[PDB]
């Protein structure tokens, strides 16, 4: 059991639902606490499907481009992190958010931050 | 356009297809690190970019497991495609390795890659 | 309110004085509190922040050399001080190690630290 | 090899003195012909680097306030100096702006710059 498939929450009011395939694929959706369709976006990613057995976390990453049928922010976020299992399972990530810019504004195109996701809201 | 074969400054090879739905699919071969042969990638891009001269936002993930090796890590690239006489994809990236909790502070490398359609070998 | 003793989530200790000009000076060490683990730090902060509830931007550097050890590396922290009932400094950091040219792609780690005036 | 004037490709200049105690001190000029574009910088470097071809680790901070302007932000650069006939300082940087708590998630930009001893 990879423990990754299911619904995950951050503390800022966001939810994502992911399926972890046997081949290393991550597929799902990223949405708001609200759950309205205008706030739901496609996500795709990859994870290590044969992690080490010594207590290390499971490395993974995924991308959301912030376009759906209703809105387009001309940007994309990537999260890079690891899953840590157990009774208090969590995904610890750092992320990069890049917006489309002109070349003169490219120096300010990319934000960086961190997010932790848990199975309980 | 984004579909094609790209090379970064280290000689790594990025073969990608951009789908009409915003999907990126393809393979990645790294010239550096604990890696051999090709790895699956998946990602997303803005399929309706702004018309004001801004670049096209995108991102993708590779988990560093294939049939030959497993590095227990994953890299995400976040960036934009800039069309023109010499098209380029400018990225920043995060590489996370699976670690124990005591080593999680040193789990994540950061860097930047530039891709072009001409090999700078 | 920046001047004083601060601790991060891992037990390291940050002793800093903020000057009227914008200067940060002090020492950075581990929880063990031995002399071998203490390093000089220098940095800068916004000495006239906005009055709309925003934090105070700041940053500082430690090179990991002292009279006992040299790791051939340096960390910079970039963040903001948030005043109030529970004072906090929220940061992200970059640690760069000296490398050969062929290894420069793996020279730099990134992470985040939260400091408070009370030990974790 | 660090002391002197360095240029990036975007039109900035900085002049730095590397002290024997590991200090970096100097001025950062964001625009070529503007005196209201000069800011204090302070940092640290490895004063005893390896002699095997590795670079020299360093970092520094500018807070974007002077006697004329205040952007309520600060940048830290973390990187290494590489010597030789075409000397360079290769960095990654973090820029944090003071925000309210509700906007702290978008407080920090990340990027990279390369400095050389000759103008681009």
């Amino acid at each position: 059991e990879a423990g990754i498939t299911g619904t995950w929450y951050n503390q800022l009011g966001s939810t994502f639902i992911v399926t972890a395939g046997a081949d290393g694929a991550l597929t799902g959706t990223y949405e708001s606490a609200v759950g309205n369709a205008e706030s739901r976006y496609v996500l795709t990613g990859r994870y290590d499907s044969a992690p080490a057995t010594d207590g290390s976390g499971t490395a993974l990453g995924w991308t959301v481009a912030w376009k759906n049928n209703y809105r387009n922010a001309h940007s994309a976020t990537t999260w890079s992190g690891q899953y840590v299992g157990g009774a208090e399972a969590r995904i610890n990530t750092q992320w990069l958010l890049t917006s489309g810019t002109t070349e003169a504004n490219a120096w300010k195109s990319t934000l960086v931050g961190h997010d932790t996701f848990t199975k309980v809201k």
